[PDB]
């Protein structure tokens, strides 16, 4: 049998954060700890929520110590602030980095034996549900509001580790493009191709079945339809992106992804590479590697990305899908090679070993060796 | 902004009830009341769960007093057993009738002021969640396991009333075709077209939006593909129906249905007509009537029901959508006329009034008048 973890309650559309104060009152919670980052505070995005909480008369403290590719130190610091604050619930406001940090804090608080943080890696054997989380994404990106996965950086061991736990599922998700509009075009592109990567990897993942197939092929159609428009400042396309990224979440959380995420994670660990930029550069090269092990599925990807596949042979349709991704990356301004984002040639062996051991690689529909991954890094590295 | 209530946890596929004993142990629950009917006990369907519970040493009691179109009397009786059972959670085993009875019991148990049952009608103003419910459907049919609506028969007022309450959502759903196989062909046919009615009405309902559109159109595709096979005893067909009927639920719960359900409920109240048969006979007639208020959506329906809709204009396509429904009904042995199932012509005015006042009607994409519902009943009634 196949398990699906989803949000019991989610609110969708511009003004969705409007529903937060009523949801909190209904659940009888006392005091929030908002988990977020310096930018989202300074930019006024956090105030969009806190102003409504102030008006509703709902108490909150804040932790904005989160940095991109959040570290063990960031988690431990956040858990301390959560403890000193007297909060009884969590509000995650931001992208994957603040939301993953929130999940770790929420989990360790009710599962104190995991306080070293790195011991959460894998299928965390937690006995207790997280401290309730209310989740408000600010990127059109990670779907952390609906997934059971979170990614923390172990700096001592220079690796990103994936934690997978149904106990970390937020009680309510607020998916509001008014929280997303501040994203610089480059961030919309990076988080948008992260979402496309979730949906493409999820579509072809080893554990894929009919329900996740339906969710993923819909997310690919929405994301591929909307991302250029959203990067160009189109407000309706940003709302479409907000839905597409979430629908990708509903799928990949529950079945897995593949070698793109496997190879992206060590780039974050080694260089602090933005996760979506890493995914974006790797994705077409990994799709090529995986192509002959995906059955009819690249035909579907090509069709909902705007290719006429009607009279195409299967290998022709597979190339069309790969080229459609190279073209999207070009159109939204992601550079074509890993060298362009500062990946060192010397590091490929260590990166390849880290990728081989990443939790995500297990879902890849083609079984990757060390030599395959070394070669993929090289192919993606330069022309 | 649009709200989605879904199951936080759900298990899908043949053998999915195998996940029940672990879900109960992880939630620390001490004793179930199983809410079901005598037919499911008799056929050993209930034993498929209680045998697994016995092996895991999990305590249960049974209430099997549920009848089709469950009554205020049945709810009060089951409630009485729950209170004297010492149970701390519920397992609903059966179609809509047990699952809806189970939700009424679980709501009233934790919201005792609703003991008269009829005070639940509409957006039930409950302050507390239901007693936790684990939902196991045995028809390929109502999606009661994932919806927030339940339907009780008021015998003194001769009407079915809808109770809509986020507090009633089951904690875990187990969607297991093995629990469904024993449906007589006629029951697979009726519940299957109920599922199709949810998906079609959900797709064209007034509250419809992007997420519910994608769920409903996918559910129409799965059900149109699978239903003939499942009725004829095909294993895989039955598993596809089990998924499709659930996917329809994920949508219609959250946005509504229309005049088919509005007109079906009075037939249940007046004659105890099976819900699915009532929906089946009415569906193609009401689609016809709605056609001109559904923009392009009947184009999409005809397509996913296997009609080459390429050359066609909007009215060609609209009519093909309707005939695709007409044909499916015939093939699965559904009476094509209301007079076949003992609907009396004299009652049509009274039925029309009840249908105009049924909440499901409010979601209908075309705003119905009394005389329109009178005419639709007459159309659906004759040979
Ligand atoms: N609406 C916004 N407007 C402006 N800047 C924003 C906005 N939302 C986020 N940012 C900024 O974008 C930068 C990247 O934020 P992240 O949270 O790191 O981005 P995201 O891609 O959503 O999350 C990545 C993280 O999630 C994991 O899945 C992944 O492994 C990685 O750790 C930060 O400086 C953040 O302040
Ligand atoms: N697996 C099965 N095998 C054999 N018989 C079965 C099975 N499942 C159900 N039945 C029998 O089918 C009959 C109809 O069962 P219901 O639960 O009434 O059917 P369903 O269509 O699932 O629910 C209808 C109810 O749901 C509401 O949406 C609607 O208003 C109505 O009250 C009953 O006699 C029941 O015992
Ligand atoms: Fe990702
Ligand atoms: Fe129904």
């Amino acid at each position: 049998a196949n398990r699906m973890i989803l949000n019991e309650t989610a609110w969708f559309g511009r003004g969705a954060v409007g529903a937060l104060t009523d949801e909190v009152k209904r659940r009888g919670y006392q005091k929030a700890l908002i988990v977020t980052d310096k930018t989202l505070v300074q930019c006024g995005v956090v105030a969009k929520v806190t102003d409504k909480m102030d008006a509703a008369g709902l108490a909150w403290a804040i932790y904005d110590g989160v940095v991109p590719n959040p570290t063990i130190t960031v988690v431990k610091e956040g858990l301390g602030v959560f403890q000193n604050s007297g909060a009884d619930y969590l509000i995650a406001i931001g992208g994957g980095s603040p939301q993953d940090t929130c999940k770790a804090i929420g989990i360790i608080s009710n599962n104190p034996e995991f306080a070293d943080v790195r011991s959460l890696e894998g299928l965390s054997p937690t006995n207790k549900p997280s401290v309730p989380i209310l989740a408000i994404p600010t990127t059109a990106g990670t779907a952390a509001e609906v997934t059971i996965g979170y990614v923390i950086t172990d700096e001592e061991k220079r690796r990103k580790f994936v934690c997978v736990d149904p106990h970390d599922i937020p009680q309510v998700a607020f998916i509001d493009a008014d929280m997303m509009d501040g994203m610089p075009p480059a961030l919309k592109a990076a988080t948008g191709v992260d979402a496309l990567t979730h949906a493409i990897e999820g579509y072809i993942t080893r554990g894929a079945w009919a329900l996740t197939d339906a969710l993923h092929i819909k997310a690919i159609e929405i994301i591929a339809g909307a991302l250029r428009g959203s990067v160009a400042g189109d407000k309706d396309a940003g709302e479409e992106m907000a839905l597409g990224q979430y629908v990708a979440g509903m799928g990949f959380s529950n079945v897995g992804v593949g070698l793109v995420h496997g190879m992206a994670h060590p780039l974050g660990a080694f260089y602090n590479t933005p996760h979506g930029v890493a995914n974006a550069i790797l994705l077409p090269h990994v799709m090529r590697y995986n192509a002959d092990f995906t059955g009819e599925k690249y035909r579907d990807i090509a069709r909902v990305m705007g290719v006429k596949v009607e009279g195409m042979g299967l290998e022709e349709a597979r190339n069309a899908a790969v080229e459609a991704v190279f073209a999207l990356n070009r159109d939204v301004g992601i550079p074509p090679h890993l060298r362009d984002v500062g990946v060192r040639k010397e590091d490929i062996p260590a990166l390849a070993q880290a990728a081989l051991d990443d939790v995500c690689t297990g879902g890849n529909p083609r079984e990757a060796t060390l030599e395959d991954i070394v070669e993929l890094y090289h192919t993606a590295w330069t022309s």
